[PDB]
């Protein structure tokens, strides 16, 4: 401590060691958005094809969840049965719990249910996925010419990209956006009633010439004596033309003249599946969903991605052009050249405070040469805990910047001091000032990680967003003392030059700073006027309950956020038309969308991603969704040129002026979040109902919910409701006299209407799939059932309208679960005033208002919310008894501390104020912002209750000389700090542009913070110290003593 | 019964487009033999856990 | 605390019982574990007290 005062090298080369290991921690350093913050989710999906909401339900769903049983920490199981036959299971598992693990386990359980499953879904296949929607990137692929279409494009992406790309250093999942080319088979209803087939047949035929078979070798194992040739029998092949699909033989006629597939049916090379269709500008496209790899620098996963796309360019068919609809990548970059900027600003900025108040280069170059330090080795304690340069931590670090500047201040300030007073050589001041501020430094280290460290322990994902400010912070701080205690102090006492005793350099200079004296009575004005403020104690403490008070209401009229919402760059805007539509009409609808963008928001929007098919309001052709791109920021300066009112204006067409619902919105900043004033319901059948009955509990609780807007608010189900279905009844006994198999009837009217996945191929080198199907206007119109006749066993066709009755009827396109049983999922938030959980007990006492067999539960982020809200007041208290247990420590109090604990309000008042004025919340950012301010609030009022204390004690110094004295000898290092911290902030708060809403956070409540804490405790400490002091044993006294 | 080719192009090479974001992978190699047999092996950055 | 589990899946199916059903309790190694290392805190605190 005192020791590297005499060494000053061994403290160097401590200091290089760090800046080395920073440095080299710097280099390779992982660069993200956020870090992992959601619980671990797997995700089992199945596509059963043609089945219905209940068929998929009833023949994967349900088996599945039966046999996930006995896997490690599960904390909920959720699954959709989508009318497009999609069954999706999601296993949330408890936070933190092996991701690799729980997917293991959870595929190796799936396969024990894998027999149970219908053959068209194990052959279709069941996957077993982690559940990140946290896509790194999106990127397009189109062609000018208009040559291709969507499956054109997409055959060609999975072909060419979708591979040297996911060989792309950095890249971990990789996802392909469409249905890649199979053998599509349109069957003709009448040329199949024709030469008298049925899709049977078809089927059958197309198994039969179409296969691999299992050959031999001649002069196999084991031989003939004397044998001399071996080598591999080749059999049938699998067909590789569309030709050859032509040429298969479905049937020979009496006289000879065949039949071929090609005759009975149109053959072409056609997409997997058409459901969802992409339109790129109106240009035609598909899409790779790239995620980057686990532990990944983003950054770079990005430049060597575009640099091996355009790497292909010169092997692009003509006019296929890359295209870069959602990239996280550059709004990245971006914040961490403004976080960048911060660092060296507030530096900066603390170099002219210091000079132009100490006026020396080489004292000004001190702390120019500690915060260096400290950064980079805060940045390696990070790297050996395995973090990374994320959002979060970031601005835990621009968080911290106040402490670790303040630590250097306050140590090359004493010594200065020290001189100025005392007129001691510089080494000799060191130790002097050294040996007056140890201690309360080590208690300063104690009482702040006492406060950052419970903030580490929280739960759940917001457990998960503090963990990475407290560890931060708690290393920037454990380091900032370090390097006060061994650098700093060698530092100060080697480069720092001699003052002659009372110096103070009044006058002294002209053209830079009379200032002295102008700073100089004002610090004299400072102290008259501060015994008087004790003089009679008793108004501030009055004065004191009145702020305190204030900062409470304050307080409690304050929002609660989660983050803040952020101009990402881009945004979406979703399209939902009325129940049963046609992909023709939505297309219509975004077709429309993308023009409005494309013409009114002309400065704006630079691409428009429309996908109609898909909605994440679920699946269905009634559903659309468009993914819209602006142009960067510098061409986007306005207020109405951003994200608020682009996506305000857009709603604004699309509300009145149209007959389907389409809601344009920007994401929220961690793509899985909360809804912070809200929850997440699940309404649960638990005694064996229908879904007729729980529909009915549905309206009943939504109606029951809608009769309270004075707590909750726009409570809705988060499905589909019922539709017209139509149902086929077989007379099992018509067509049992008919000579037909109810097996024929069944699949054929499947191969028809939904169609078969029947037998593979092999295109160009890749294997792929074939299916049989329904042309398209055979399989439109309820009338065309007609058209579709079944072989009887007798050798006669049959209508299908010979043995069946049809009718329309309701049903669920969207059949969902909760923990294996049926459920009904209702989202929703809290009316304007209230709190969420408020909200969540009114739910509760409402849904209790349902019949039996209706019971309820949370999930999501009211899971994450009932299990850890409950915490932050024992975190706290015990921050507020560690802490006073580390002061008492410091000094040798039971009553002391409270001088120092006291100064807590003062601070928070200025930082409630200016959230209040500039209309923010008390969201993530400002309360690691509160912790900040209160933890400067605290080292201040911690060293000038030491220094009095130090004068009453190793002086004997009175009470009011000393805490006068002490007041007086700190004035000068508070002001230093607070001047260059809201200096360093300042710009944080002032600024629009890419995630300046974080920077918005984290300035205000910080700078309004600092401004009522310093500009209060200059005046409250020295009240805080006097008055408890006055409630001490007994004499000692005023004070005289000697010793 | 297959033949070399078949299980490059069926099997290996579909297997292999699966395995990219496998933690601390040094190397991939593999075999298609015409006795149907594919063989993939994944080779990982030292100490990695097996 | 797997026993504490399996009582909460429990409490929560209670209410959705059919008429009379009730659960009982022939076997469980848990509230000896419990109990008898309660023991051993008494003591703890009795030998405090001695
Ligand atoms: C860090 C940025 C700095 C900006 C802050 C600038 C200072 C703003 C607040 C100064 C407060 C001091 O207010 C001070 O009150 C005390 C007593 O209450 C007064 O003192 C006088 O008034 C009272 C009677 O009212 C007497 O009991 C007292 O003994 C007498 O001396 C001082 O004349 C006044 O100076």
């Amino acid at each position: 401590p005192n020791f590297f005062i005499d060494r000053p090298i061994f403290a160097w080369v401590i200091a290089i060691i760090i800046m080395l290991a920073g440095g080299l921690a710097i280099l390779k350093l992982p660069v993200a958005q956020y870090p992992t913050i959601a619980p671990p989710a797997v995700t089992i999906s199945a596509s059963y094809p043609g089945a219905d909401a209940k068929t998929v339900q009833d023949t994967v769903t349900q088996v599945i969840e039966q046999n996930m049983n006995g896997i490690d920490n599960l904390m909920y199981m959720s699954s959709n049965s989508d009318s497009t036959g999609t069954v999706q299971i999601t296993l949330t598992f408890e936070s933190g719990t092996d991701a690799d693990i729980a997917q293991v386990q959870v595929q190796n359980k799936l396969q024990l249910a894998m027999p149970l499953l219908p053959q068209e879904v194990q052959q279709q296949g069941v996957s077993v996925e982690k559940s990140s929607s946290s896509f790194l990137m999106v990127v397009g692929v189109i062609n000018t010419d208009g040559t291709m279409t969507q499956e054109d494009i997409s055959d060609y992406v999975a072909a060419n990209m979708k591979d040297a790309i996911s060989r792309t250093s950095g890249v971990g999942d990789v996802q392909l956006f469409g249905s890649q080319y199979a053998m599509r088979i349109w069957m003709n209803p009448n040329e199949l009633n024709k030469f008298q087939l049925t899709p049977v047949d078809v089927i059958t035929a197309i198994k039969a010439q179409n296969a691999q078979v299992a050959a031999g070798q001649l002069g196999g194992t084991p031989p003939v004596k004397g044998q001399q040739l071996n080598a591999s029998i080749i059999a049938q092949t699998r067909l590789t033309s569309t030709e050859e699909f032509g040429k298969i033989l479905l049937k020979v006629n009496q006289d000879g003249s065949r039949v071929l597939l090609r005759d009975v049916a149109k053959i072409e090379l056609g997409g997997e599946n058409y459901d969802i269709i992409a339109e790129f500008n109106g240009q035609p496209a598909s899409g790779l969903g790239i995620k980057l790899a686990t532990g990944a620098n983003a950054l770079d996963t990005a430049a060597a991605i575009r640099a091996e796309l355009a790497k292909m360019e010169p092997f692009f068919p003509s006019g296929l052009k890359i295209v870069y609809p959602y990239d996280t990548t550059p709004f990245v970059k971006i914040s961490i050249h403004e976080v960048v900027k911060t660092l060296v600003e507030a530096i900066i900025l603390v170099f002219l405070v210091m000079y132009l108040f100490l006026q020396n280069f080489r004292a000004t170059l001190i702390p120019t040469i500690a915060v260096p330090v400290v950064l980079l080795g805060t940045f390696a304690v990070l790297a050996a805990f395995g973090f990374s340069i994320n959002t979060l931590t970031m601005f835990g670090m621009v968080l911290a910047i106040g402490l670790l500047v303040d630590d250097a201040i306050v140590v090359v300030e004493n010594v200065e001091r020290v001189m100025a007073e005392e007129g001691l050589p510089p080494k000799e001041a060191t130790r002097k000032s050294m040996g007056q501020i140890q201690g309360a430094l080590v208690g300063i280290a104690m009482v702040l990680s006492a406060v950052f460290v419970p903030m580490a322990f929280f739960g759940g994902s917001t457990g998960a967003i503090y963990r990475q400010f407290s560890i931060t912070i708690v290393s920037a701080m454990a380091l900032s003392v370090l390097v006060a205690l061994i650098l700093t102090p060698a530092l100060c006492a080697t480069m720092l030059k001699p003052i002659a005793k009372g110096d103070h350099g009044e006058g002294k200079k002209g053209f830079f700073g009379w200032f002295n004296r102008m700073f100089e009575k004002s610090t004299h004005h400072y102290t008259d006027s501060v015994g008087g403020i004790l003089r009679s104690t008793g108004r501030y403490l009055v004065l004191y309950l009145i702020i305190v008070v204030g900062m409470a209401y304050l307080f409690v009229r304050l929002p609660s956020s989660f983050l803040p919402d952020e101009d990402q760059g881009v945004f979406m805007t979703m399209v939902q038309l009325p129940a049963g539509a046609t992909q023709e009409r939505t297309q219509k609808v975004l077709n429309e969308v993308t023009h409005y963008y494309l013409t009114k928001e002309k400065n704006n929007v630079e691409s428009v991603f429309a996908v109609n098919g898909f909605g994440f309001a679920g699946r269905g052709q009634n559903t659309g969704i468009a993914f819209v791109s602006l142009k960067d920021w510098a061409d986007r300066p306005g207020e109405e040129n951003k994200v608020e009112a682009i996506t305000m204006r857009a709603t604004r067409a699309f509300s009145q002026i149209k007959d389907a619902m389409v809601f344009a919105f920007n994401l929220p900043a961690i793509v899985e979040l909360g809804t912070a004033t809200g929850f997440d319901f699940e309404l649960i059948d638990q005694a064996g109902l229908g879904h007729e009955k729980l529909t009915q509990a549905r309206n009943q609780l939504l109606a029951e919910a809608a009769k309270h807007p004075d707590m909750l608010t726009s409570v809705r189900p988060n499905g589909l409701e019922d539709t017209p279905q139509f149902k086929i009844d077989i007379d099992q006994e018509k067509a049992q006299a008919l000579g037909v198999s109810i097996n024929d009837i069944n699949t054929t009217l499947g191969a028809a209407w939904g169609g078969s996945y029947v037998n593979d191929f092999i295109d160009r080198g890749r294997v792929k799939k074939v299916y049989v199907m329904s042309e398209a206007k055979y399989r439109m119109l309820p009338d065309d059932i007609g058209d579709w006749y079944v072989r009887a066993a007798d050798g006669q066709m049959v209508p299908f309208s010979a043995f069946s009755s049809s009718r329309w009827e309701y049903g669920s396109p969207r059949l969902e679960r909760y923990n294996g049983l049926p459920s009904m999922e209702i989202l929703g938030q809290a009316a304007p005033g209230k709190s969420t959980g408020e909200a969540m007990e009114l739910m509760e006492q409402l849904a209790s208002k349902l019949p039996t067999g209706v019971g309820y539960d949370w999930t999501g982020m009211s899971y994450q919310e009932r299990l850890s809200g409950n915490q932050a007041p024992s975190l706290y208290a015990i921050s507020l008894i560690v802490v006073f247990l580390c002061l008492a420590a410091l000094y040798e109090s039971w009553s002391i501390p409270f001088s120092v604990m006291l100064v807590v309000p003062l601070g928070v008042i200025g930082a409630l104020l200016a959230a209040t004025f500039r209309g923010l919340t008390n969201d993530v950012y400002f309360q690691v912002g509160l912790l900040t301010t209160i933890g400067l609030s605290a080292k201040n009022a911690i060293l000038i209750v030491e220094f009095a204390k130090d004068l009453m004690d190793k002086e004997g110094k009175g009470l009011i000389e000393a805490t006068l004295d002490a007041v007086r000898m700190r004035l000068r290092p508070i002001l230093m700090t607070s001047l260059a911290f809201i200096l360093g902030v300042m710009p944080l708060v002032i600024s629009t542009g890419a995630g300046s809403g974080a920077q918005n956070a984290v300035g205000t409540g910080v700078m309004g913070g600092m401004v009522t804490a310093t500009v209060l405790a200059i005046f409250f400490v020295p009240v805080f110290f006097v008055v408890v002091r006055r409630r001490f044993s007994r004499k000692n006294e005023d004070i005289e003593h000697s010793h």
